[PDB]
């Protein structure tokens, strides 16, 4: 059995990403910015942190790799709403897709990877990075499926030596997250399931 915290992040970490490339910013205030996409689509995205507050102006395109943080709506002037927290960047490609080296021991012992996609942009957002990790063990690895795979982190090294890295046990850190990183730069990625 496991306790309800361990519920809420299967639930938020098994579901999906919302992928939008190429969006219009329509307004940028203090916290949030509103975003109409090339379907048509408005996506009001919220940004929590003081370290990453994305400064696009007007008329700029930007890449959305985001979480919902509910349902979609349909309003009267007939327009479609997306509610979203995180995950702009800015559109630059990287020459040919890399594949980011993720290592990752579920009790101490190797557990390899299972469709750990290749990635083609320059620069992802910190919480985008933590999505696409727990993902990855929550639908291979077993995480927050049983009691005996609740905790650990992940730990990006970059090249410089500088460090991120977060609590498996604990949603992520929206209130605190650091501006968006060139993946390109990242030397390794580790991930220990307790």
């Amino acid at each position: 059995s496991t306790n309800d915290n361990i519920k809420d992040l299967l639930d938020w970490y098994s579901s999906g990403s919302d992928t939008f490339t190429n969006s219009e910013v329509l307004d940028n205030s203090l916290g949030s910015m509103r975003i109409k996409n090339t379907d048509g689509s408005i996506s009001l995205i919220i940004f929590p942190s003081p370290y990453y507050s994305p400064a696009f102006t007007k008329g700029e395109k930007v890449d959305l790799n985001t979480k919902r943080t509910k349902k979609s709506q349909h309003t009267s002037e007939g327009t479609y709403i997306h509610f979203q927290i995180s995950g702009v960047t800015n559109t630059e490609k990287l020459p040919t897709p890399i594949e980011l080296p993720l290592k990752v021991k579920v009790h101490g012992k190797d557990s390899p990877l299972k469709y750990w996609p290749k990635f083609d942009k320059k620069q992802l957002a910190i919480s985008a990075l933590d999505f696409e990790i727990r993902h990855q063990l929550t639908q291979i690895h077993g995480l927050y499926r049983s009691s005996d795979k609740t905790g650990g982190y992940w730990k990006i090294t970059m090249n410089d030596g500088s460090t991120y890295q977060s609590d498996l046990s604990k949603k992520f850190e929206y209130n605190t997250e650091k501006p968006p990183i060139n993946i390109d730069e990242i030397k390794t990625i580790e991930a220990e399931i307790n």
